């Protein structure tokens, strides 16, 4: 995350660090033993996380059971650009650790609304990696400028952006998961270029039927 601040530990429960015990992707927890992530993040999970590198008492390290990447990803596009993660156990749940609803109304965000990205991804462009979860509120763009697909939605990128590392993280409108940070390379913080992230309310269909 360029151009943000760092996070209030643990008050985002439902953020997960895809993780050879190192940082690769945001994640979103969607359910009990689900984290939602992007399809080239791709393996641990660590739920309960505001530093990654100190001891916390909500921190916790869990193996995956399998990847389910959208099939209809693939490695040269950010199309389809998601992936299921199930944890080889259900996660303990509390007050730092908790799944986040995510919308199933297939309505855009209004433009202009102010939505909020965490991650772990580089705070600059020099290589710099945070120990602890950074995040930006950041303009939803109108379908028409983004464009300039109905599965993808922009953010403007006027140094605030998404950056490397950040990629699976969420985009948060209003206390709901609206969007997952894109997981190909791109210029960060260049006003011209938005962000990118996959609209998860055109995926309804994909993610219950995974979950089902
Ligand atoms: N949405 C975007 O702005 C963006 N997304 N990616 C892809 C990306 O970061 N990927 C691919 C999957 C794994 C992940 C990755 O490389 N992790 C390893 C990693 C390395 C260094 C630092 C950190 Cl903190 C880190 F985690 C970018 C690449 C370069 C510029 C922008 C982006």
């Amino acid at each position: 995350i360029l151009g943000g601040r760092e996070a209030e530990a643990h008050a985002r429960p439902y953020m997960a660090s895809v993780q050879n015990g190192a940082h690769l992707c945001g994640g979103v927890l969607v359910a009990e033993q689900w984290v939602l992530s992007a399809a080239h993040c791709l393996v641990q999970v660590l739920l309960g996380a505001h530093s990654l590198s100190q001891p916390e008492p909500s921190k916790r390290l869990y193996d995956v059971l399998r990847a389910v990447p959208h099939p209809d990803s693939q490695p040269d596009t950010i199309d389809h650009d998601l992936l299921l993660l199930q944890l080889s156990e259900k996660a303990t749940l509390g007050p730092a650790v908790r799944p986040l609803p995510w919308q199933r109304v297939d309505r855009d965000v209004a433009p202009g609304t102010l939505c909020d990205v965490a991650g772990w991804g580089i705070v600059n462009h020099a290589g710099r990696r945070p120990d602890s979860l950074q995040h930006v509120l950041l303009p939803v763009l109108d379908r028409a400028t983004c464009n300039r697909t109905e599965r993808l939605m922009c953010a403007e990128s006027n140094r605030r952006d998404s950056c490397k590392g950040d990629s699976g993280g969420p985009l948060v409108c209003g206390g709901v998961l609206e969007g997952v940070v894109t997981s190909g390379s791109r210029v960060c913080g260049n006003r011209k270029k938005p962000g990118i992230y996959t609209r998860v309310a055109s995926y309804a269909a994909w993610i219950d039927s995974v979950l089902a």
